[PDB]
């Protein structure tokens, strides 16, 4: 029964046998686990070993445990139902985290992209990719921005991933109406979806800023006003929305907003 050395050999061997080559097994752990990741990157879904499976479910689960992992009730910033928290979204046991996905919802195939897309599903596993890619056949195409879909979260600390596509800004172009309503339909639609399942927590990412180009300091007032538009007029299972921040600006931004 592997160690946690030979279960990386194994999970890096089976998705290399699978697109028919062979590189050099890297030397240090985190050039392997590197590899992996790539490799679960740009793993198109499709039927997979359950083997395979068990043994990345054990491996992502240890990798999971052995990160400092954060509870709900250890973050000490709040404002009401409100907080604001800076780490990584894969070590928060909220009940489920917000992943700021794209319309084909199957996440990010670059290799080591930092999207947190692509962040989401290498600590998760294959399984979620699987998932969305289910809901796409199933709804008969791409998902359309401004809307929300629950999946398992298998190997996060969380219970449940929800899945939401938000707006993107051409490269100089100020931000219009339309593009302010949809991103308060990504935060309105995790909201009402959270409801439905009767969460108590749900954490988000920044939607839309980074790779999708939205402001940040805009998109932090449109997030922070639709988060409390909804607590102030809904009875709601929700007793905890987080924003998970990962920048220090990001941080700066809604600390002076919710705090200053
Ligand atoms: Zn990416």
């Amino acid at each position: 029964p592997m160690n946690n050395d030979e279960q990386l050999e194994f999970l890096i061997n089976y998705l290399l046998d699978e697109r028919s080559e062979s590189i050099d097994i890297p030397k240090t752990f985190s050039e392997k686990r590197n590899l992996l990741r790539s490799l679960m990157n740009m793993r198109h879904p499709s039927n997979i070993s359950e083997e395979f499976l068990r043994i990345q479910d054990e491996f992502l689960s240890r990798e999971t445990a052995n990160k400092n992992l954060t509870s709900v009730e250890d973050i000490s910033l709040s404002s009401g139902k409100i907080m604001l928290w800076q780490g990584d979204i894969t070590t928060l046991s909220a009940d489920a985290i917000v992943n700021a996905a794209n319309s084909k919802l199957l996440g990010c195939f670059i290799p080591m992209h930092n999207c947190i897309d692509n962040i989401i599903h290498s600590a998760s596993g294959l399984q979620l990719r699987e998932e969305c890619n289910r809901m796409i056949m199933l709804q008969g195409g791409d998902e359309d921005v401004g809307k929300a879909k629950i999946t398992n979260a298998y190997n996060l600390p969380s219970k449940y991933v929800v899945h939401t596509v938000g707006p993107s800004i051409e490269r100089g172009m100020r931000v219009s109406s339309d593009d302010v309503k949809k991103l308060e339909r990504c935060y309105n639609s995790c909201l009402e979806l959270a409801s439905e399942y009767k969460l108590n927590s749900i954490a988000f990412c920044c939607i839309s800023t980074g790779v999708f180009n939205f402001p940040q300091k805009k998109a932090a007032e449109i997030a922070i006003r639709t988060v409390k538009d909804f607590l102030n007029s809904n009875e709601t299972s929700l007793n905890h929305i987080i924003f998970d921040v990962f920048t220090d600006k990001d941080y700066d931004i809604y600390k002076k907003l919710l705090f200053g």
